[PDB]
């Protein structure tokens, strides 16, 4: 089934082969502010199609029984091209701190199932008002998404979103056909894709064959029986799937890139960088980041551009060049702090869940100054 | 519980703070920062300032009549709800309030939208705007309270801000703003302006003493010698947050069965997902039950009250603890000392109460 799936740079730490799962190593992470495509992480449940593209239709189900069917050139010339700059992060990012608590279900990610880029192509709104619905509808109504790729008996990866962000101009859903100026690779979707700002990765449909609009959520088995968060009381003979609502913005989120664990770092001066990040379109305000396992604490330098507000869909690239004197044991810890002021939680067994999701406890990384 | 009576501040007793889900005016926490205004309402207009210079004037009389009176439940809660456990880390400037500094009512007013829409302005603005609000309410120089939303919450349907008239089926109270208050749902209880004399729309926030020089947050590091309120955003949406109110500290329960009870709420229209309680201090958890009736995505203004009932073995020791979970999975950080701060805000760690089970 994986025969036909394209090739990918080996740099890349890979989790899972078949299907392809992989995140770039920490180092290169937070690198450039856009994420190259060729490092990008990758999450595939299903082997990658091969689409042709003259022949390609978008389908999406029009309001009354109509059928809008969309070739590739009119989805790029009927819709003004939006560029959007955002993140996508999974919600196994890193699910690795989890699993030394105790065991999960779920690909053994570390600090880098997250990337950036500019995306761009058609607004969801756009399309679905072009298809001929209206603005609002009355109470909760979904828009759902069905990819090209299936399973054995040929259900496709699905999704959905509530009808509000599909429509809301400020929430920049898109129908993406760029990814940081060039055509969408294969293993991130080509030709066209769902990309949903703020909203966990799980949603943002690669390959998307469908689009259609219903009063409930999407069917799919990601929709329904993954991708939710519970109390880390339950485990697999009680857990029910009905009792938690899916994850769609995510919680605000923080790494550190460098130093990395173990290392033995000059004395002098010490460049500490990382990302930090929040859901939802809620910009980071502030990253705490300690030396000395969460005792005191400075506040890190924040790279890069405001965002308008609520519209926070890019990470904050993070650092703090402090003195190191030699012989000396570092514990650095970091914390992002949000738009809303939330914040992330001292420890990981509270936060524990048998799918080792919604890992967001402080990041913490031991290295030593050199003698 | 009185911590300020010249000017007036106030909380409920925890024992009647979550007893109903709509708590009585009477009941309702209060929060003066200056002496309150005897408005007479006959002569009380509310300007507000047009886009070309002119001044919508209003009536108390217009106000009600003029537009449609919308509905909103909303929950208040006080930046310095549960100060007094950043207290017990570190000395803080602020009202020594405990976890009743959270009440809830449901509003009735006139949506700020349709009042500013009225004026004349429009439904965007290119570039970040913010409609700012004056108080009847000064201080000895004739400074008033004042504060800003940024424009787009303010024209926002769904955000249902409002220039509220009834709280709970009845005029404002005095305390509470009489004649007219803005309530801004979601959002901290310092932006929702009582005795509102004025409403403007500027390209910059309100110049305001609790705008720019209060009610931010600083890492723990910030101290009075290094506080610089330059460096951080007005709070606006407040963070995921929950308490427990019931039993109290230092009680002794029968054996049995206990019924532990709480409140839990998350700003900007975010419900509250889940609550997590706790008998041994955090190590292993239970679920309790939410009661509520959800409101429509996004607009999750009130708080959930929860309870949960457990067997407790006679003799024992318990450390009840209680955590809250939102819609966009944004939880309560373990401790206190990591989220300290100079003014003793936002408050958001677990709430811990120790009691002891009878024979
Ligand atoms: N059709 C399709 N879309 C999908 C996937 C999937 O397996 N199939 N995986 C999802 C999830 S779980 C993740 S985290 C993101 C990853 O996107 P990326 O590979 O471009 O990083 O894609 C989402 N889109
Ligand atoms: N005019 C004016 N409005 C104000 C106040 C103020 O002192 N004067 N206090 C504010 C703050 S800090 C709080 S927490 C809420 C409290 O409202 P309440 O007293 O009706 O509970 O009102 C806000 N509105
Ligand atoms: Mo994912
Ligand atoms: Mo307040």
């Amino acid at each position: 089934p994986f025969a036909g799936d394209p090739p990918r740079h080996p740099g890349l730490r890979v989790n899972s082969q078949k299907p392809f799962n992989a995140e770039p190593p920490a180092e290169l992470l937070a690198e450039r502010f856009l994420t190259p495509n060729e490092l990008f992480f990758t999450r595939n449940h299903l082997p990658v199609p091969a689409v042709e593209p003259s022949s390609y239709r978008l389908r999406v189900d029009g309001p009354g029984g109509g059928t809008l069917s969309l070739s590739l050139a009119e989805l790029r010339s009927r819709f003004p091209k939006h560029e959007v700059t955002a993140t996508l992060q999974c919600a196994g990012n890193r699910r690795s701190e989890m699993s030394r608590v105790r065991p999960v279900k779920g690909l053994p990610w570390d600090i880098g199932a997250i990337s950036t880029a500019r995306w761009g192509g058609a607004r969801l709104r756009d399309v679905l008002l072009h298809a001929g619905f209206p603005e609002e509808l009355q109470g909760e109504w979904h828009v759902c998404f069905e990819g090209l790729d299936a399973d054995p008996g040929g259900a496709p990866y699905g999704a959905s979103i509530p009808y509000g962000r599909a429509l809301s101009p400020a929430a920049d859903v898109l129908l993406a056909y760029e990814m940081n100026g060039t055509e969408l690779p294969r293993d991130h979707g080509f030709p066209v894709r769902v990309v949903v700002p703020g909203v966990v990765g799980a949603r943002s449909v690669k390959w998307l064959r469908r689009v259609a609009v219903s009063p409930d959520e999407s069917p799919s088995h990601w929709q329904q029986n993954d991708y939710k968060g519970f109390s880390p009381c339950v485990d697999w003979d009680t857990v029910d799937y009905r009792t938690a609502p899916a994850i769609q913005e995510l919680p605000v989120q923080s790494a550190v890139t460098q130093p990395r664990p173990g290392a033995a770092v000059p004395p002098g001066e010490l460049t500490v960088k990382g990302y930090a990040w929040s859901g939802g379109g809620r910009e980071v305000v502030r990253v705490d980041v300690s030396l000395d396992g969460g005792r005191t604490w400075k506040v890190a330098r924040l790279m890069g551009d405001k965002a308008p507000p609520g519209r926070a869909w890019a990470w904050a690239l993070w650092e703090l060049t402090v003195p190191v004197e030699a012989g000396t044991e570092l514990e650095i810890v970091c914390k992002a702090v949000d738009s809303s002021y939330n914040v992330q939680p001292d420890s990981v067994a509270p936060i524990w869940n048998l799918r080792g999701v919604l890992s967001t406890a402080w990041h913490r990384v031991r290295v030593s100054v050199q003698d």
